[PDB]
């Protein structure tokens, strides 16, 4: 059967021609205004990214190439002996728009694992970094240190044509993906454990390799990581980490430098820590309520939180009008594996009463939980209790969506991202002339 | 006299109130349209950034707080015995909008040098990185490794008020700036020399300490570095490195992670790494008259490659940073062979690019002329040239980051769609 690169090589020229024809016929059509408040407000609401792999459906949640969470659960092949799709399978879908066969996924997993050996200088670098250097900083350092392996950078120096960029971008992306579970596990073992790490199983999948190297053989934990890494793999192109990766990549920096920059964006406390924020809030609630999770006790705690001017972390969507299907998938995992786990009972008790309380409070348009309201409790159950590592896991997942778009951008020859800026003094002059009309 | 931090603490509340009133009274005014071709064309022409220190005119080039490069050479204080501007003097102007006195610049240089000592774990990591790992990758690695020292990161975890973010951002920024010449010289000495490092002179300026740590006390080389680090320091808010640093910083990553990300964008061959690409392209042409130059330009274009150092996203005429560098060469070494080659290409390349018919700007940018000046003084290792660009551009990057935290600027987060969804959006727009 065709490999991922072979199938992509057949699909990308069709997409490239489609984009060229679309811009030729409709490029002059106005799709938005830019108001002054938007340039001073982080460009909120401005269409500013072409991102093929995922789009948020306001009724049905995130869609990956048109498929909801329920669709990917039904449609993607599963690991042998499991009901969880693999993140490798979703990566195939993100890049091609097509669902791979089980045999195609197995071959892709084997290709990734064949590329998983860290160069000696990266092992040495990681082993000697201080334990107080944050795991996300260690992560982006290690990814950047792989730039010496970059096939795109070496080929660009040899003078390849623009029409060939995508091929080397693809190879660098798979080389990088193959190493992410090893980098992440090495950081985990060095910072939080004894530094001792096993070896990659050449027949294991990406999530299984990650969990085994982190230090667990529990097949249910493997299944949890397959779920976690699938559902976090992509969420549009406007968010800081996806946008940063696209921007750096648009200057023809390699996938290593592009992903490292995206990871630094994900490391920002306003972007990649929602899981940890929920967990901290759950722990503080548990202490304050003295382990009492009854309806009356929880509702009073939620009313006091909202009445004091604070939000319920993980609840309330700007756009999505129902519970995130990624939340429901994690709830189902907990219901099927550990329904009596005390921390899950707290999460579930909140789910039963929070939407009603938020609705009556009247300050939350879409009073439903997101993926981050449920992820930490599942990680805690399997012993991954070190919350300062959670964004590393997020990056190991989101790298799939980031690299899929980076390959696509090189395949279509997307141009450098370079908007215009002005100072406040010059915006005042611009606005004065617009309002005066001359 | 007032320190930079003291003066900034007086001006930022006034800027904050000014922005708030401006957006309150004029926020609904439309300043641009977004056409489909712009979202599919890198957002070219979209006003998408607020950036105070510098504004780029397509015809006239860069202005720093309203001043051209020539204005900067006249208005800012210089080092003793020198006619070149100091980058730390421009940094003062970028952050405050005001020209520092000579004594204020000297005090700022001394503060930067007082913060220049690298932690042991950073020295050790640099000493152990392979010599074949590109210097820009080593540079962003070293900057990221300083995150363990971040005062902003520690204060944020301790729960400081949003109103106090700027103070820790400011301290991290000056801590980081003070270390950049040491990191850059360490990379140079390790990769190309014996790895041995001299000591920082507490009383020398930023560019002089960089050149001295690289190993040279040539006074004209020091003057070149003063000019180089000044003119590369900022190019408004929409260039890839500045924009990347703003984006990452807007999620409250520290100055270390924001700068490291900006450096990774600067490392792209369509961005700052074009200065290495230019030197390598010049040397390949030399190894291989108007006819021979024109043939080499066409052979490059016909191979599906860009002419490095020509074109620009915004500029539509010759870059004034190119002219400032030509002027330096005319005043110091007009007969230098590599300078004459760059000048000979300037006579031929714009015509070829115009006939080629693709670029919107057939004129050279800063990267066409920077490497040749470094070559004159014996800095022959072109894989180091973008590190120097990064040492400079950190000034403009960090000035805006401090300003952004002082005013509480928003997360940058536009909306994306797939091509399938853009088609639906366009169809509905055109039906109405
Ligand atoms: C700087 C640069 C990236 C700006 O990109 P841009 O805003 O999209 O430029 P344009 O609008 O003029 O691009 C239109 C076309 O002309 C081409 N072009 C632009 N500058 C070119 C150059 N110096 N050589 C060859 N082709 C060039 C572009 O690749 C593009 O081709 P395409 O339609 O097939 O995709 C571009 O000019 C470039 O690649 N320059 C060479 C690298 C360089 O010197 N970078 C330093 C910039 S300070
Ligand atoms: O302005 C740009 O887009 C690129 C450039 O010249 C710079 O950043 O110095
Ligand atoms: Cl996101
Ligand atoms: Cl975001
Ligand atoms: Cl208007
Ligand atoms: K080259
Ligand atoms: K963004
Ligand atoms: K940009």
């Amino acid at each position: 059967e065709k490999t991922l690169k072979e199938r992509f090589s057949e699909i990308y020229p069709i997409h490239a021609q489609d984009v060229r024809q679309f811009v030729k016929e409709h490029g002059k059509t106005k799709i938005s205004d830019v108001l002054l408040e938007q340039v001073y407000g982080g460009m909120r609401g401005i269409p500013g990214s072409v991102w093929e792999g995922s789009v948020l459906d306001p009724e049905d949640g995130i869609r990956f190439r048109g498929r909801t969470i329920a669709d990917i659960q039904k449609d993607l092949p599963k690991a042998k002996g499991s009901s969880q799709p693999l993140p490798e399978a979703l990566f195939w879908l993100l890049l091609t728009g097509e669902v791979p066969t089980q045999a195609q996924v197995e071959n892709l997993s084997a290709d990734l694992m064949s590329r998983s050996e860290l160069p000696s200088h990266v092992v040495q670098l990681l082993d000697n970094l201080p334990k107080d250097l944050h795991p996300m900083a260690q992560f982006s350092i290690a990814v950047t240190a792989l730039e010496s392996e970059s096939k795109f950078a070496k080929a660009y120096a040899q003078g390849i044509s623009k029409q060939d960029y995508w091929s080397y971008t693809f190879e660098d992306s798979l080389d990088l993906l193959g190493k992410l579970p090893v980098i992440a596990a090495k950081i985990y073992r060095n910072v939080f454990k004894d530094g001792k790490m096993g070896e990659v199983d050449p027949n294991a999948d990406y999530a299984k390799n990650l969990v085994n190297l982190i230090g667990s053989k529990d097949e249910d934990f493997v299944d949890l990581m397959r779920l976690y890494l699938t559902i976090h793999s992509d969420h549009e192109g406007g968010n800081v980490s996806a946008h940063t990766s696209h921007l750096v990549g648009s200057a023809l920096s390699s996938p290593y430098l592009s992903l490292a920059s995206g990871l630094n964006g994900l490391a920002g406390p306003l972007h990649g820590r929602a899981n940890q924020e929920v967990l901290e809030w759950l722990f503080a609630l548990k202490e304050e309520v003295n382990d009492d999770y009854s309806k009356d006790t929880i509702e009073k705690y939620l009313w006091d939180t909202l009445n004091s001017g604070r939000v319920i972390p993980g609840y309330g969507h700007a756009v999505l009008r129902k519970t995130d299907p990624r939340y429901m998938a994690q709830r189902k995992f907990a219901m099927d594996h550990f329904p009596d786990y005390e921390l899950f009972k707290l999460v579930s008790s909140i789910y039963e009463v929070a939407p009603g309380v938020l609705t009556e409070h009247g300050k939350t348009k879409n009073p439903w939980p997101n993926v981050d309201a449920h992820s930490g409790v599942l990680l805690q159950y399997y012993g991954l209790k070190e919350s300062s590592f959670y964004t590393v896991l997020f990056g190991v997942s989101r790298a799939f969506g980031i690299l899929a778009q980076l390959i696509t951008d090189r395949a279509i020859g997307a141009s450098i991202e370079r908007p215009k800026s002005y100072s406040t003094e010059k915006y005042k002059e611009l606005v004065k002339n617009i309002e005066s009309k001359l």
